[PDB]
């Protein structure tokens, strides 16, 4: 592909699967970030709010060359994080909070929209996901955020039971029809843990096998705890797909 | 699909993990490890292991050999599968060439009293193949399903992982697992590995994806 994102004068090449590392004391964070970079992550996702999140963005921005992603729903945090050097806004609530869509538009930053839905239930999961994204992509565009700024995250684990998460992983290539990059996060989740019955630090192998499946279907960005293992797996996936 | 030997049925609807087991106490203890890890086959001087294992466990016993006497004595010991590079047998071994080697050797077996349903196909990963030959075989692994016979794949800690990642063999667990996932997503039924526990965990993610 020529799929890519643009932020802060930089290009992120999504021609091959990129690993996003998860970052959740200040100095421990920066040592963890450096380790994820050396392991080969090209993005670091910072999760919280303003006083926890913003300084680590500032700190990361000063010291590293790597894309910074901030997961927030708060208009304030979106705004400040932009000033601090964030490249990407990842919102679980798809900019539905008051002022969130406006603040995001203003920044000009790429925005990740995430599907989410009490026991979860769908008449047809893929139909609902599509309808949800068609709707919210229109809402972003109407707000001035260009279609080329958007990423879609089908939200594994979010209002989805075990059978749903695996159905969505089996049909994941279907979301390419939007012509936008897919970001997926399955790392150490219950969808792995409920199948293996192990604690989270023992879900590394299952999480990597989910990452491999998703990458084989063209997912552009993989968000994970265990960067170095997921990077090595993605080299195996890249070599098969180039054969 | 299923296989059958010595009163036991091996179900190939879902990927099965085959243990590699190539001092008697050590083997028996290593095997108990694999069985607890979730291997449903153990692939194995050799004969007293087949015998102890026959007694200890109900798991499928494979043996990697090319002598008629060690074949028949294993077969006597309680062996289920014969793997060579009246039990079921596994053939071993660019796509079109893959097919021909296999076209030929089904003939020999068919003409010589071994049923076609009794055969397995191992495409021979890393045997007379380079970096590109191994990866093109993985990419197009789907093709060989047409012959309608079960697939045995064995890429665990091979060079094809070593060379891409530049990693000593103990450090090839991640990449072998990733190769095991890509093969099993294309329907390979049996995965021959050193790393049983990790491969078994990965085959559960695959079965659940394929089931959905």
């Amino acid at each position: 592909s020529h799929m890519h994102l643009t932020a802060r004068g930089l290009t992120l090449d999504l021609s091959r699967p990129q690993v996003m590392g998860i970052l959740n004391n200040l100095d421990q964070a920066l040592q963890h970030a450096q380790r994820m970079l050396s392991a080969g992550a090209t993005l670091i996702d910072i999760g919280g709010e303003l006083d926890r999140v913003v300084p680590v963005v500032e700190a990361l921005a000063q010291r590293f060359d790597v894309w910074l992603s901030v997961d927030t729903s708060k208009a304030a945090v979106i705004t400040e994080s932009a000033h601090a050097g964030a490249h990407l806004i990842n919102d679980i609530r798809s900019l539905q909070e008051p002022g969130a869509l406006e603040a995001a538009a203003k920044t000009g930053l790429p925005v990740c929209l995430m599907h989410m839905q009490h026991s979860p239930y769908y008449d047809d999961l893929m139909t609902d996901i599509n309808r949800f994204f068609q709707h919210h992509i229109e809402r972003c565009v109407a707000a001035g955020i260009a279609k080329n700024k958007l990423l879609l995250d089908p939200g594994f684990g979010f209002g989805k039971n075990l059978a749903h998460n695996y159905q969505l992983l089996a049909h994941l290539s279907e979301l390419h029809h939007f012509e936008l990059p897919l970001l997926v996060g399955m790392s150490r989740k219950s969808m792995v843990g409920q199948l293996l019955n192990v604690p989270p630090q023992q879900r590394v192998i299952g999480s990597v096998a989910c990452a491999v499946i998703a990458a084989m279907q063209g997912a552009q960005i993989i968000r994970v705890h265990d960067v170095k293992e997921t990077v090595e797996a993605m080299c195996i996936v890249e070599a098969t797909r180039s054969a």
